[PDB]
């Protein structure tokens, strides 16, 4: 049939007993906050901070606080951060493209021939729309986070769950170490976009329309991927519409319009406006409703560096950055999803790219030998054209200026570091995680002498509407780590040393479980600040605070996932002077990629992770430290 997974429990069955998300203690989170500028501030500018955290903990703070808890108490159907979360990304004005989108590429088909450019973009094309169907019908197992897989994720578990109403079923996964997640965001993974508006963008999905949109060299494709009985469209026939628009010869157009949706979203949001004035609403109503948008690079990949340059923001001409996702099929069979950051948390995106890279490898769509279907695909396959103003050109001139010059400022590398990974370190009892993070804090110091602002993102997709905690992984314990290691390499013993990683360890680990269960202290503040504003109150003097401005300038931004489709993923700095890391710790290896901006360099970071990894390991394994 047209289904991926045929799930016994129903895809939505534990959404309606997720657990609420829970609201610090004021008195916790200053507690929090206060921890986390232990290693960031100076004597003095503590103190400073510390007093106005008293004043807030006793004046507007306590009235904030009580008014997030009534109102949260009045919204018992969602969580408190989730709307005020989606509202600062759908107002922030700046580009979308490396301030925010990121992309994950996916392993190669381990059979070799089948990562020919049209078999590979079928075959994902294909698994992509089933997963559509899949999601659509019910029939994807729910996203369930097991500590007991050998007693949770059974079939014998799945048919007695099934019938436990939706009310309770989240408690019958709690007593087998279960953790069923939210997935309400899910649904606009397919038939969606961000829409360009003066002041704040809006989410828009049409779940009627049936057809992909697909961009090569900057020219805009349609055609129907389900027929008229909401079937998948025969995979030779998605072949041979492909084939279709692979052979077009035309060259890239004088004026790409792919171009304006990296601009600023008010510039965007106007010339959007002048688009529909011009009378290509119908024509934008077909962008915007596509089921996804497929991208068809016209050229191989040199190198990891390329690949990432290439699936982080491409040319801009070949993408549609506003599209939920687009899928990316380069002429050598490489494939990757960027993808919109303000939709969701992401955790949709990887469950999309697991099931849709299981499936086109272990179950094909088509071979490298299928011949493609006889259709006559000029009368399926509609290519668009848009009426350009005068005003539009000189829009589409101004938004190339602007995206080349900034593009040009990024560097990226990457690392594979191959001495050893999870397996290492679990036996060494030290949690793989802490450890990375412990590596980047390490560079940092070793190569520009600080201590920064440092973010990891967390889930709190374990609870009703639940969407990301920041974990701080610059501590007291990492810098005193840190600064053991680098300062007189020489100075501590091999057992000194695996005793303050071991401190490093166990407070990061203590850090991740509070974030994931909603203990952390920036989103509860965020919240706060977010209440004051929205009520028109002047900023509370703790967020003037120069220290809350640094907190939140974060230099070293990271994030990691452990997936087998996986090969890498990247994403931007979030400020111009940071860097952005993308990690994994895998059993054997460990793997980083990263970027950064002209005022850094990424490449000389990594070899000075390199150099701190190097370090870890021999202390782990009790060899004295050596350069
Ligand atoms: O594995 C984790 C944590 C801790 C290790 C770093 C990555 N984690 C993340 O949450 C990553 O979260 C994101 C979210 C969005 C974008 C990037 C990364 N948990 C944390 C709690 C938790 C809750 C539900 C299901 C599994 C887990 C395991």
């Amino acid at each position: 049939d047209d289904y991926l997974q045929h799930s016994i429990v129903p895809t939505m069955h534990y959404q309606d007993s997720l657990p609420r998300l829970p609201i610090p203690k004021l008195e916790d989170t200053m507690k929090r906050y206060l921890n986390a500028q232990k290693p960031l501030l100076d004597d003095s500018q503590f103190r400073r901070t510390e007093a106005l955290c008293k004043n807030f903990e006793t004046g507007v703070g306590k009235e904030l606080h009580a008014h997030l808890l009534a109102q949260d108490k009045q919204n018992k159907h969602t969580s408190y951060i989730s709307g005020p979360w989606f509202d600062m990304y759908l107002t922030a004005r700046d580009s979308i493209v490396l301030n925010f989108n990121p992309f994950m590429a996916f392993n190669p088909d381990p059979k070799s021939e089948y990562n020919d450019q049209l078999t590979r973009a079928t075959n994902l094309t294909v698994s992509a729309v089933r997963f559509l169907k899949t999601l659509q019908a019910g029939l994807l197992e729910p996203e369930v986070f097991h500590l007991n897989p050998s007693k949770s994720d059974t079939d014998a578990f799945k048919r007695l769950i099934r019938f436990v109403p939706p009310s309770l079923s989240w408690y019958g996964a709690y007593l087998v170490n279960a953790y069923p997640l939210d997935m309400s965001q899910y649904f606009r993974l397919f038939n969606s976009t961000r829409i360009p508006r003066p002041n704040r963008d809006e989410l828009f999905t049409d779940t009627k329309a049936r057809h992909l949109l697909v961009l090569r060299k900057g020219h805009f494709y349609v055609f129907d991927v389900l027929d008229q009985d909401g079937n998948i469209v025969n995979p030779l026939e998605i072949q041979a519409h492909l084939k279709y628009i692979l052979s077009d010869s035309s060259p890239v157009p004088e004026f790409p319009v792919a171009y304006l949706t990296s601009e600023n979203r008010d510039v965007w949001a106007e010339l959007r406006q002048k688009l529909i004035f011009d009378g290509n609403e119908e024509t934008l109503k077909k962008v915007d409703s596509a089921v996804f948008c497929l991208c068809l690079d016209d050229f191989p990949m040199k190198d990891l560096i390329h690949l990432s340059h290439t699936m982080l923001h491409g040319d801009g001409t070949n993408r549609w950055f506003d599209k939920s996702f687009n899928l990316i099929v380069a002429e050598d069979g490489t494939a990757a999803v960027h993808f919109e950051h303000s939709w969701g948390d992401g955790v949709a995106v990887l469950r999309f790219f697991n099931e849709v890279f299981r499936d086109s490898t272990q179950t094909p769509a088509i071979t490298p030998q299928s011949q493609p279907a006889a259709t006559n695909s000029s009368a399926s396959v509609e290519t668009l054209s848009f009426n350009l103003s005068g005003a539009l050109k000189a829009g589409i001139t101004a938004a190339k200026e602007k995206f080349d010059t900034t593009v040009k400022t990024l560097s990226i590398d990457s690392i594979q570091f191959q001495r050893g990974g999870k397996e290492f370190l679990k036996k060494k009892q030290l949690s793989p995680d802490a450890v990375a993070q412990l590596a980047f804090q390490m560079a940092f110091l070793r190569q520009y002498g600080q201590t920064v602002a440092t973010y990891e993102s967390c889930s709190t997709a374990a609870f009703k509407h639940g969407r990301t905690e920041t974990i701080r992984p610059a501590s007291i314990f990492t810098k005193r780590c840190s600064e053991a290691f680098v300062r007189d390499p020489s100075k501590h013993s091999v057992g000194e040393l695996q005793h303050m990683m071991a401190e490093c360890s166990k407070y990061h680990g203590q850090l991740t479980k509070e974030a994931a269960m909603g203990q952390g202290f920036d989103r509860h503040l965020y919240a706060l600040r977010y209440l004051a504003t929205a009520r028109g109150l002047n900023l509370p003097e703790l967020y003037l605070d120069p220290a809350y401005q640094q907190m939140n300038h974060n230099i070293l931004s990271t994030s990691t996932l452990n997936s087998p489709a996986v090969s890498l993923g990247g994403f931007a700095p979030v400020v111009p002077d940071g860097f952005g890391i993308a990690y994994a710790v895998h059993d054997d290896w460990i793997g980083c990629n990263v970027s950064s901006y002209s005022g850094r360099n990424a490449r000389e970071f990594l070899h000075c992770v390199q150099k701190c990894l190097e370090d870890i390991f021999d202390a782990l394994e009790g060899k004295a430290i050596k350069t």
